């Protein structure tokens, strides 16, 4: 199964591969399943295969990852407890590595470890981003904004418009920092104006270069 | 100069260390002149070895810089452009690493790679913590937040209450997301409630387990 980590499987040598391939494990991931939890100590590092994890700590949205990336490897790089919890927006296909198995790879391979670089600095500068936004930016900002990260991240469904993600109004207004009247206010205004089109948890895109000038200008 | 660097210094070797020596440079840091700016490529890395400096990008300080920590370090390991400007809170000793150094210790050394990894990974968990602080908690909170941000990082004078750092009104206020009116409203009513005492820029903190219990409970 170590080979479903694509960008991580080409780094690594025959030993490294097999090593690898020794000790992942599939993780059972059923949609509103818990991953770990806020205050757990970290005793994997997890691989999201297919599908959609929100990592959250009123509440707090972080993140929702997409297939691809790592995610529980902020608490072991750190050598702090989980921040966060993670559970999971679909049914899911996680791969999980032993922190042990981890900690033998990184050893042996400054690649590996240079992977894991870039992607906690790309997090960090989303993470620092966001913070910007959601402290500064208006109602109308942050929620375009919002939808227009979803798009950059999950894409479209075959209409090439309508989000292929489907959030509920909660998870979208903790995403955005509002209140969920305020979401759906906003979501309401932003169909009057025909950017959006909406069909219960299906958020169509019809004007992408007027939300994008909504996400910038407000 | 190269020693300075001590826990990075520790994890070279002999050739290691020759290079990084090689290839260090110091930067003259005085007060109010900046190091780096958002939207510059990034050509080095940079050590605090003394003094503070603050990263911004409405402006928003997203951290200030205490000795012994690396910053701009972010870009290269993300492989962007700076998201902000670096500029001295107070005259400051910077050593400046060239990316290509950088980058041939990194290739060779996974001491060295770890330790950027565990750097960035708190860096994220600071980040992630501040949006929550900044977005959910109330005028209060997040200031009392803020100046204990500032002891645990800067620590107390002689006295062993005044703070050690000396902020203007508006750094105080954009750290702690709020209009000066704000933050200069709430310091006056952390006076009167002898939580803090005040004397120019200077903060002395009073009642150092009730202002926690104001950061944590509003």
């Amino acid at each position: 199964l170590g080979h479903l980590l694509r960008d991580v499987w080409s780094l690594l040598n025959e030993e490294e591969r097999e090593l690898l391939d020794k000790e992942i494990q599939p993780f059972p991931c059923k949609k509103a399943s818990t991953v770990f939890s806020e205050g757990d100590i970290p005793n994997n590092l997890f691989y999201l295969y297919e599908g959609k994890i929100k990592i959250l700590r009123r509440f707090h949205i972080s993140r929702i990852v997409k297939p691809g990336q790592f995610f529980g490897m902020r608490p072991y790089f750190a050598e702090e407890t989980c921040s966060s919890t993670a559970i999971a927006v679909e049914n899911s296909k996680v791969l999980a590595i032993p922190v042990e198995a981890i900690e033998a790879l990184l050893k042996g391979n400054t690649s590996f470890c240079r992977y894991f670089l870039k992607a906690l600095a790309k997090e960090l500068g989303y993470a620092e981003r966001r913070t910007v936004t959601l402290t500064q930016k208006h109602v109308r900002g942050r929620l375009a904004e919002t939808l227009l990260i979803l798009k950059e991240n999950f894409g479209f469904e075959n209409d090439g418009a309508t989000l292929s993600i489907y959030l509920s109004r909660e998870e979208l207004a903790t995403l955005s920092n509002m209140t969920v009247s305020n979401a759906i206010r906003t979501l309401s205004t932003f169909v009057s104006e025909r950017m959006l089109a909406l069909d219960g948890k299906r958020i169509k895109i019809i004007d992408c270069d007027r939300l994008q000038k909504t996400a910038r200008s407000g």
